[PDB]
């Protein structure tokens, strides 16, 4: 049909399908964009000429456009969904996408006196557009807030785009760059249109949904003995004078610390632990002094979360480290200062088979040379770099985690599994852009060259669905006994996880990680 | 090519994140400080304190000297303090290493 | 579809012609059916009149006024559901089961 | 049924409408929280059905 | 055996049946120290929440 | 961190003047030059790493 | 423009009785591995010269 | 726009239109920081060679 003000653009669009290996979700949310600068693209600084640090320094810009970002799992997955999802299947990946935007409204608004009043402004545009091909600093991946919101009933204002750039204190180089978004092709949109574009993601590993029903270094048969022989003696024994000797045994059941391995841990850089009992805690405020960073350009940097690792070893929960794990807040948490009842701490523990823990040295060398005069010494290391036959886990993905990253293009990677945890791509899904299109107010009769700056004051909302298939890998295994579930609480309690409050205000009372069904190394 | 970024500044200048990290171990403000643990979203005032996704390359240190002379140690130090790597009971020295930036 | 607004002590109502509604029908039955109950509100029998629709809710598993483990939620935005604005129409057909001649 | 008429294993089903909601204008600086405020707005027509 | 699948809206998680998480000293409805299998509880079938 | 702290124990740094390659890590080959050699073969061997 | 393999140092021991330190150090000085509070030998360890 | 393309022979580099290498307060063509876009400086057209 002929479209137009009278007809609806698009239909609401949220539902899930599941069929066989795949798996369908789609939604909708309702957004609402402002205008931002005043249509002005400004220079943003910070410097320490002002009270910021040397490594806070920043340049670059903000721009009066504004973006997308539904990186986040909540916003394509109920509640119920990733029940399923995280019990019945080992791992899953991304296929195609789909995205929809229509019905368009766009309203002005004027304050008079003391008093705002609104009206529907038919003519008035917006421009979108999204980069196929990657050509603009690309801000997705730091999980900003601003994402669709989960619970569908929200309505959400649209982030401000902005970018930096390389900076020498408050002040640019030459290699410093500058871009102009309205230099691109854009389609311009009134309120009787749509726009709609399709995606697809490269091939990328199905991320891996278990644990490990093993360990690393008890894949051994315990009940044979192996036939290499280790240095079990370096003295003799039961004499009233003992001499130094060489002794061997084989590696047996009895002592399994001493028998032959063919793999290695994965690599490690500690971190500093921290208690949840405020007491064992030394007191001190060492967070940032005591705090494991990394030295880039002359700029000091915390590492946050860091590689992916063991949390805490057995029943030490209690403990995690500095920075090492993902943090959540509560809903109305304090954004500042907040104490921990107001926040969710991730727990990596599944991972203790095959990676270190993050609070503990990788191993122990020799620093010496041993000699009939000298006494044998040994070493420690806090970090330890990768080795041949190292196998590792990634970092475990989250409900409210982001999905993916863009792997940053340089001459060369190593392993590109984001630190963040999610799926590395040379090509994400491309970033898209909106904004309101400037109408001037009366211009003066004499002619005057300066640009105008005065405007309606004007802003505009509409709709937005997003579609993503999801691939599958099914479960196959003959475990006998009953596996960990994921579940709620049976007991009674004042009010349901994951539904509104009193005041139909949403909240998620718990992270849920993915791994829960076992595998066998 | 050289990048026009900087690996840690991907971020959005404008909006904050959503994670927390942990920014106090101490009560301040009394007369008798005690630990405590409190936490913020990183944000544009702080940005050495938000989560990153990648790490610099890898490093294997070396010595640096200038080229003004006076400022340099007065003495000879070249193959002694040289960075040098250990192979087969033979010294050898790393010419040049692998790639790094020069100098900040 | 008419927004209304209060300035001062007075009212005053327009057209907005691009706003919409949404429309939506459960053929599974996968909603708390809440008919059945003989509510007030039903369609007026004499025609010339004008009546208002009510509002939706549903009751679930309750121990005291609070709520156990096999309590359910719902979120009605999560369906498909089709929008309509003021130059569209919304129709649909149904069939009722062989059932008995009431018998009067 | 108690209360007299045709038990049915599928009864005609029950029909949904909601008014969309329309945001007020926004603040300039950003913010994550939801909009709360909104234009009020109602909305009338028609309707007819038809039973064989 | 045939089956029914399960199609439903509902949003917040469901009851299931696992496992406990904590430690033990043996396994459940795994063969103890002298090889003799036991059951240590029984397994209702209802789980899974409709709609009257 | 060098040690391990408590109520008790101070906290301690430590500083990583080699360190070696881990997962996420991203690098610049080095530059060439218009005086500089244009390839180098590979060592033929078991395996090698990046061979840049 | 190429660069030995990784090393992860283990501790030297003669074959001549009488050049070894005169003590047992073999489960102590022994290179090792920390996994999950667990100590572990790494045997034999990756691939490497045995001798000059 | 046609264009006519540069062809010749002479060995030396040429002289080339470049930005500054040295840092600044604001870079050249952008914005500053209201957002007034300024032009440090007119470009002409002529920089490569040819012979007469």
């Amino acid at each position: 049909g002929a479209d137009g003000v009278g007809s609806s653009s698009g239909n609401w669009h949220c539902d899930s399908t599941w069929l066989g290996d795949r798996v369908i979700t789609t939604s909708t949310r309702t957004w609402a964009l402002p205008t931002y600068n005043n249509h002005l693209y400004k220079q943003i600084s910070n410097g320490t000429s002002g009270g910021a640090t040397n490594d806070n320094t920043y340049f670059g810009y903000s721009t009066p456009w504004g973006y997308f970002d539904f990186n986040r799992f909540h916003c394509h997955f109920s509640p119920r969904d990733w029940q399923r999802l995280i019990n019945n299947n080992w791992g899953f990946r991304p296929k195609r996408l789909s995205f929809k935007l229509f019905n368009i409204q766009v309203k002005e608004v004027t304050q008079n006196e003391g008093t705002k009043t609104i009206a529907n402004n038919l003519t008035s545009t917006i421009q979108v557009f999204t980069d196929s091909e990657y050509q603009l600093p690309y801000v997705l991946g730091s999980a900003h807030q601003g994402c669709l919101p989960p619970f569908p009933a929200d309505v959400f204002m649209i982030p401000q785009y902005g970018y930096l750039t390389l900076n020498n204190g408050s002040q640019a180089v030459g290699r410093s760059s500058f871009y102009c978004l309205e230099y691109f092709p854009s389609q311009m949109l009134r309120t009787g249109n749509n726009f709609q574009f399709t995606y697809t993601f490269e091939d990328v590993p199905f991320h891996s949904s278990y644990a490990h029903s093993q360990s690393l270094d008890r894949l051994m048969n315990p009940l044979i003995d192996q036939y290499l022989y280790y240095l079990s003696r370096t003295q003799t024994t039961g004499g009233t004078a003992n001499t130094q000797t060489l002794g061997f045994s084989q590696g047996g059941p009895n002592t399994m610390a001493n028998q032959a391995k063919n793999w290695l841990p994965g690599p490690c850089y500690r971190q500093q632990r921290v208690s949840t009992t405020t007491g064992q805690n030394n007191n001190s405020n060492f967070a940032w002094t005591a705090g494991t960073k990394y030295h880039l350009n002359g700029r000091n940097s915390l590492a946050n979360p860091g590689i992916a690792m063991a949390t805490h070893k057995d029943d030490e929960e209690r403990f995690f480290p500095s920075n090492g794990i993902l943090i959540f807040g509560k809903q109305n948490a304090a954004r500042d200062n907040a104490d921990y009842s107001d926040v969710m701490l991730t727990s990596e523990e599944e991972i203790k088979t095959t990676n270190p823990v993050a609070t503990e040295e990788y191993g122990i060398v020799a620093d010496n040379l041993q000699q009939q005069n000298t006494a044998p010494q040994i070493g420690t290391v806090n970090s330890q770099g990768a080795l041949p036959g190292m196998v590792w886990q990634n970092r475990d993905v989250y409900l409210q985690g982001p999905i993916w990253a863009k792997i940053p293009h340089t001459d060369g990677n190593f392993h590109p599994s984001p630190l963040m945890g999610g799926f590395g791509l040379k090509h994400p899904p491309p970033q898209i852009l909106i904004k309101n299109t400037p109408v001037p107010a009366d211009p003066p009769t004499t002619f005057n060259q300066s640009k105008l700056n005065s405007f309606i004051t004007q802003y505009s909302t509409g709709q937005v669905s997003v579609e993503i298939e999801w691939e599958l890998q099914k479960e196959n295994s003959k475990r006998w006994n009953p596996e960990i579930q994921y579940t709620s609480n049976y007991y009674k309690s004042t009010s349901v996880d994951f539904a509104v409050n009193t005041e139909g205000v949403y909240s998620e009372p718990r992270p849920i990680g993915t791994r829960y069904l076992t595998r066998n190394l």
